[PDB]
């Protein structure tokens, strides 16, 4: 079993400098003709040459046109193709090729394979060696001119990478097409898509150079009316790059293709970049609201990877969070500048403490930058991803935004066309850094342990204010917890930012202040602070760590009504509802524990209710931000605060404490709800699809989030609205009729009824079983057989997989049912899903994740049928390493 590890980097003693592909497919198989022009490297050593090549039959191998024999001059063992040193040319050389694959039973979806009646390939991380040989690594840059063939009734849309030279046909019903891609590109950024695909086309010119760029969406022709915001958000991308950054599009075309079986979100094949279905297409009758943030932050995405990861690609699979985390946060920056809503910034916050958080205090925790791998399927991670992108933020807090995009062009004039490693990035942030501290002595050093120094930092406070002196003081720490990758942890370069919030009067006390905190402990003093303040910390959230502010819960009321920072008054709310839950846990946990006859609660603190309300009827307040502050934390939050967790009594802890702020509040919340619906359901622009309002849909969020909590509250006649809903034209509103009528006899007539809505549209449908997967049901696992016997069958589609299980796998009382049943379910379909799709079938062990933080017996349930999964005889071996690791093997 290969471990990579990443001092281990070094050159090939070989180069690739042309491609010359010849795919021609057919009904049964598709035959992959392939010219390598190679050359001996300075790091050769005389090495026999080594090509990656992973399930292909060989037809034949040449070198100078001359055929090699097996056993005399190559071996293959369906993964390696060695040439034997002496008979590898000792200068320039052609390798050619011609092999067999399969995409019609490629069910991993890696590689070549055809997902419905569209073929499509998917090369990164080490896919392109399932085509063809290769060295298949990214230093490996090369031009690319590849012929795609086909029958042209079935595929007449052939694309692949670069210009489209020429078109011509061939005899039995065949057409070709040639694509000749000039640029230097590593093979995971290689792409090739036929099909019949309809599209939507536009034409943008670009900021400064002027250059007209064709714009192509495509789907299959049943979607094509779900294709406009796709383009629509295509355009914003473009322009927001070139506006925050001042970079264009070099190419003369961008096409993006949707298709409905696919791993992950989507991918940024150069100038032909491929998307989930579920995250390219939607229209307002056939999506729900969240499908529109969707498709607007994973088109950015990939957009914005044409700088960050294309042009300035890696030099080896250990730099990925180079590419992906300051993809991400480009990303992040253009989704809330599009959206202006600061719910936006909220949510990134809320996925990282809740998913990545658990990630890195369990036994998969790891660096931005991994030391080792053993599979890059497993690499993809929140942490790479989430974390990664908190830290590239963290230099834009730390520089201010115009030394940050004076380092930034720094990166991509020095890099631009070449490979890179963290390390470049750094240097580039650090001549900014120096430029703005004026000191050429100032550096970043320190900044490089956020690469490599795994688990998340606590930050701690301690405060003193002199009113004679009128001085105010922040004593803060840090300290990371040693895990398996660091014994001794070091402290890190924190950037706090921070404000001082008067408390008589809610205003500023200082200007716009980022501490750096660069040493285990540091003490802020400011002088001239004429009353003792409140403090806001981490405005923004500017460090990716556990906040610690030790403040009283009146404080922190005073903060959630009155401060500035969208996050701190979110972050204030949420250590409020964390004190509460973590003592009503504790007092239902020793009567459970004591069996107790009769006991106490201590009840949701008034004042904080009373601020709750304040907030809700504050007229000028953001509905998106009130949806938040109405919600309890998520329970993978919850988990990183209590050892051994009992699910059972964390249930009855929710329960308690919605029930104590809904026994004050749900008239509040009804009226709410009546007076939010002419704006929140507002139909002028449904059937405009250009136009998309995020504050309108915030406002159908806080409506179906009130609804959801007078639903479980049995409100009084709450069913009357629940069915009026149900006749609402948006799925978000129709859906959520299903999911709150799981209270009421009426659940089973919204099933059908939505079933009946939703069965039509392949994306809509698994909308539908996401609903009905996470609806609240006592019945659930009866409602689940259903689900597979009458909807999801044998499907290999990783959509409609991850739709039926993975809401389920949130149900906190009904998937940790003490039997294991849940366990027990999720593993046999883990284990079904690995025959023919293990990164998925990765995927799916999510809920494992935290099995080390629930009570003991949990803990041995869900380690039960861990083992179980990994005494399977045909695990594969993306699933073996990941179960190996999660359960400290
Ligand atoms: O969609 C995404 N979602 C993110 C959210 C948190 C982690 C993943 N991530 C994109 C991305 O970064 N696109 O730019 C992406 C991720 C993984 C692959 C990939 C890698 C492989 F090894 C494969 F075998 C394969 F089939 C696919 C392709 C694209
Ligand atoms: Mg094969
Ligand atoms: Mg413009
Ligand atoms: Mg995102
Ligand atoms: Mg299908
Ligand atoms: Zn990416």
């Amino acid at each position: 079993p290969k471990i990579h590890y990443r001092k281990d980097y070094k050159p090939s003693g070989f180069i690739i400098n042309q491609v010359t592909l010849n795919i021609n497919i057919h009904d049964q198989e598709t035959i992959v003709r392939s010219v390598l022009d190679m050359d001996i490297s300075k790091h050769n050593v005389g090495e026999d040459l080594v090509f990656d090549g992973v399930g292909l039959k060989i037809n034949e191998i040449s070198i100078n046109n001359k055929k090699l024999v097996e056993g005399e001059e190559y071996t293959y063992d369906n993964e390696f193709l060695t040439i034997f040193s002496k008979f590898v040319p000792k200068s320039k050389f052609a390798f050619s090729s011609e092999v067999i694959i399969h995409p019609e039973t490629n069910y991993a979806l890696t590689g070549l394979y055809k997902s419905k009646n569209i073929i499509v390939s998917q090369c990164e991380a080490t896919g392109f060696r399932r085509i063809t040989f290769f060295i298949d690594r990214p230093d490996m840059m090369a031009k690319y001119d590849v012929t795609v063939t086909a029958d042209k009734e079935k595929y007449p849309v052939l694309l692949s990478n670069g210009d489209k030279v020429n078109e011509f046909e061939i005899p039995g019903g065949r057409h070709g097409a040639r694509f000749n891609d000039p640029p230097l590109k590593p093979c995971y950024l290689f792409a090739v898509v036929a099909g019949d695909l309809k599209h939507l086309s536009a034409t943008y010119i670009t900021k400064y150079t002027k250059k007209k760029v064709e714009l192509y969406v495509f789907s299959e022709e049943k979607y094509v009316s779900k294709l406009q915001w796709a383009l629509e958000c295509l355009k914003k991308s473009m322009a927001f790059d070139e506006d925050y950054f001042g970079l264009e599009y070099d190419l003369s075309r961008l096409n993006l293709v949707a298709v409905s079986d696919f791993n992950v979100g989507a991918m940024e094949n150069k100038g032909l970049n491929i998307f989930n279905a579920n995250s390219l297409l939607a229209s307002k009758k056939n999506s729900i609201d969240f499908s529109y943030a969707r498709i607007l932050t994973v088109v950015g995405h990939e957009y914005f990877h044409q700088y960050t990861g294309n042009r300035v690609t890696l030099r080896d699979w250990f730099q990925l969070t180079l590419k992906e985390g300051l993809t991400v946060h480009r990303e992040n920056l253009f989704s809330e500048e599009m959206t202006k809503t600061v719910t936006t910034r909220l949510s990134h916050v809320d996925l990282l403490r809740s998913v990545q958080f658990l990630e890195d205090s369990s036994p998969l925790s790891h660096p931005i930058r991994p030391e080792s791998y053993v599979s890059m399927e497993n690499f993809y991670t929140t942490t790479v991803y989430d974390k990664g992108s908190e830290v590239m933020r963290m230099y834009l807090t730390i520089l201010g935004e115009e030394y940050y995009k004076k380092g930034f062009d720094i990166y991509i004039k020095k890099n631009d066309g070449n490979t890179a490693t963290c390390e470049d990035f750094n240097y580039a942030m650090e001549q900014a850094y120096k430029m703005k501290k004026a000191d050429n002595s100032a550096n970043l050093n320190q900044y490089l342990l956020w690469f490599s120094q795994s688990g998340t930092p606590h930050v701690s406070f301690k405060y003193n204010y002199d009113a004679e002196k009128k001085q105010y003081s922040i004593h803060v720490n840090q300290y990371t917890k040693p895990d398996e990758n660091q014994k001794e942890k070091k402290p890190l370069f924190i950037p706090i930012s921070v404000g001082l919030i008067n408390p008589e009067n809610g205003k500023e006390m200082i200007s716009q202040t980022t501490l750096e905190l660069t040493k285990e402990s540091d003490t802020f003093v400011f002088n001239n602070i004429a009353v003792k303040p409140i403090p806001s910390l981490f405005r923004g959230f500017s460090a990716p760590v556990y906040i610690e502010d030790q403040l009283t819960d009146e404080e922190r009321i005073l903060l959630l009504k009155y401060d500035s920072d969208a996050f701190v008054r979110y972050n204030s709310c949420t250590n409020i509802y964390m004190k509460q839950i973590l003592m009503n846990y504790n007092e239902f946990l020793k009567a459970k524990n004591e069996k107790l006859e009769s006991f106490q609660l201590t009840p949701v603190n008034a004042q904080f209710i009373d601020a709750i309300k304040y907030l809700l009827e504050d007229p000028h307040a953001d509905a998106g931000f009130k949806s938040y502050i109405v919600s309890l934390p998520q329970d993978r939050y919850i988990i990183n605060f209590v050892s051994n967790l009992d699910t059972d009594v964390l249930a009855d802890t929710k329960e308690y404490i919605y029930k104590q702020i809904g026994d004050k509040l749900n008239d509040v919340y009804y009226k709410m709800f009546k007076s939010l619906e002419a704006k929140a359901d507002d139909l002028t622009y449904f059937n405009d699809e250009s136009h998309v309002d995020f504050d309108q849909m915030n406002m159908r969020t806080l409506r179906n989030t009130l609804l959801s909590l007078l639903s479980k509250a049995q409100y009084p006649n709450i069913l009357n609205e629940i069915i009026e809903h149900s006749k609402s034209p948006y799925p978000s509103n129709w859906l959520t009729s299903l999911s709150v009528s799981a209270y009421f006899d009426k659940y089973f007539e919204l099933y059908d009824k939505t079933y009946k809505l939703s069965k039509d549209d392949e994306l809509l449908l698994q909308e539908w079983l996401k609903t009905v997967s996470r609806s609240d049901r006592k019945d659930i696992y009866e409602i689940l057989k259903k689900l597979e016997n009458e909807v999801l069958k044998d499907s290999k589609n990783p959509n409609d997989i991850r739709a039926v299980y993975l809401p389920f796998t949130n149900n906190l009382r009904r998937f940790h049912d003490i039997s294991g049943k849940g366990y027990k379910l999720i593993a046999e379909v883990i284990t079904k899903t690995d025959k023919f799709n293990p990164m998925v079938a990765t995927q799916l062990c999510e809920p494992f994740k935290l099995w080390n933080k629930l009570d003991t017996k949990r803990q041995e349930l869900m380690l039960n049928e861990m083992n179980t999964m990994l005494q399977e005889p045909q695990i594969s071996n993306n699933l073996k390493e990941y179960l190996l690791r999660l359960t400290n093997k």
